[PDB]
């Protein structure tokens, strides 16, 4: 109830039938309270976030992961309930990669990225470990033809490998599905599209094997297409050359055994500028003050800003096959980018987490890069945005009173650690793995410090005693489950 600014939208958090069309709203009057609760009398490039939704600042000596490669998503090995699994003996961790000596620029290595892995040992506390993490690495994750395999005998210039998600299909075996983004480009001379990009979810089984030295794969040569945008419930490329797809999450309904979802980026059905955007994407409280008018929002352009979180079930019990189903959330005249949802469980709540920039917010709506987070009931439920209803969880430090900048170009009374990380995600007890972008004119192509934040209810705050002051070593990614396969430990 802050003075100057609408008041949040009222959400009930209840649950509602995942295969119901139920499509909750981040809605402008939830995402104003972001700059409702932004300190507007702090200097040019301080923080002028609240200090419990602000990551601690990473330093700028930090240490890179491996010398050799660009390393920025990172998930790791999780069965069917989001824990994370060592297997005998060994961490393990999946990451898009590229090639920092090869002829591009950090910023064009996009249209490049592979996925490769990352292993060191599992059981040692993070205080035991170099201080780069201690991870030796594994090389790409799959044989070199095979994820081009889904565009066989299509035109494009570049393929790459985009992030997801690797499912312990055997809990003590070592049957593991990867989730994955499978893009393709048809980029001109000036990198401009010809032909608009393609987006498909991916699966592709393997083996994960390991001895005493060393970890290593088998089998994915098979990468199975598993849902790509209709242009009904989730925008296509025929619909926006500039469309999101990508970032696959599964998880075994815990109320429903046997019964799997999925959850993914999106964008909201329809052509690109299209200014149809409702009262609702608005969701202000009758006569409230302060509320914006419709016509105010669309003239404004915010209609471009169209995301949404989706959801997906698997049709049978090999994870091979999946239909659609309506959006959990959409973001539409709020922001353009929701990227990477996870569900997440926490005191019998369910909290989807999510990632965005401040430059893809709608017009008039502003916010930090970092991580976003919806609490409810159940899957599919009427989710609160956390945090003065706000939907923020952590930002980087940002000035949200000064213009914005970029990773590459720098404003200079913006803070130097706005783009400090990305892709944060959120590992059991609330600890919270990233990647570093920019801190201070050095670009990091590496894990940043494990982070750790408590969260309580439709509300959050980063834990200032976790390791060091809140910052917990870097590239901490720990097991919190132990996969001891004795048989494929002696089949080798």
């Amino acid at each position: 109830g802050v003075p100057g600014f609408p008041l949040p939208s009222i959400h009930t958090q209840q649950a509602y039938d995942p295969q119901s069309d139920f499509t909750a709203r981040w809605t402008r009057a939830d995402a104003l309270q972001i700059k409702a609760h932004s300190d507007a009398t702090v200097a040019a490039g301080q923080n002028s976030l609240p200090a419990q939704l602000t990551m601690p600042n990473i330093p700028a000596d930090f240490p890179v992961i491996n010398p050799d490669v660009w390393v920025w998503d990172t998930w790791t090995l999780i069965d069917k309930h989001a824990d994370q699994f060592s297997y005998n003996g060994w961490e393990v961790i999946f990451c898009l990669t590229a090639d920092p000596n090869a002829g591009y620029g950090f910023d064009d290595r996009h249209v490049h990225a592979r996925i490769g892995f990352f292993y060191r040992r599992a059981g040692i506390p993070a205080s035991r470990r170099p201080v780069n993490g201690g991870w030796t690495y594994g090389g790409h994750l799959f044989p070199d033809g095979a994820s081009a395999q889904v565009y066989a005998g299509q035109t494009y210039t570049n393929q790459a490998e985009w992030s997801g998600s690797s499912r312990l299909m055997q809990i003590h075996g070592n049957t593991v599905s990867v989730f994955y983004t499978d893009v393709a480009f048809n980029r001109d001379a000036n990198a401009n599209n010809i032909t608009p990009p393609q987006a498909i979810i991916t699966q592709t089984l393997g083996r994960i094997h390991a001895d005493f030295n060393h970890v290593w794969f088998t089998g994915f040569t098979a990468h199975t297409p598993l849902l790509q945008p209709d242009g009904v419930l989730y925008q296509n490329g025929a619909q926006n050359e500039f469309f999101n797809f990508r970032d696959p999450f599964t998880f075994e309904d815990p109320k429903h055994p046997g019964v799997n979802y999925m959850v993914f980026e999106g964008n909201t059905a329809g052509q690109r500028g299209v200014a149809n955007c409702t009262e609702a994407d608005l969701g202000f409280r009758p006569n409230d003050p302060n509320a914006e008018t419709l016509q105010e929002v669309l003239d404004s352009g915010a209609y471009y800003q169209k995301a949404n979180i989706g959801l997906a079930i698997a049709t049978d019990s090999t994870l091979s096959k999946w239909k659609f189903l309506s959006p959990l959330i959409s973001a539409n005249c709020v922001n353009d980018q929701t990227e990477r949802p996870q569900v997440y469980l926490h005191n019998g709540k369910y909290y989807i987490f999510t990632i965005s920039h401040r430059t893809t917010f709608a017009a008039g709506v502003d916010g930090p890069d970092g991580v976003y987070g919806f609490v409810g009931d159940g899957i599919r439920s009427d989710f609160q945005p956390m945090n003065y209803g706000s939907g923020l969880t952590m930002g980087n430090p940002t000035d949200l009173n000064t213009a914005a900048g970029t990773d590459f170009d720098p404003s200079p009374d913006q803070n130097p650690r706005a783009f400090q990380s990305y892709s944060h995600y959120v590992m059991p007890g609330g600890l919270v793995e990233s990647f570093i972008d920019t801190v201070e004119n050095r670009r990091g192509g590496t894990l940043a410090p494990t982070v750790r934040v408590r969260i309580a209810q439709n509300a959050s705050a980063v834990d200032l005693r976790y390791g060091n002051g809140g910052l917990g070593g870097y590239g901490d990614i720990p097991a919190n489950r132990a996969d001891v396969n004795i048989a494929g430990f002696i089949q080798d």
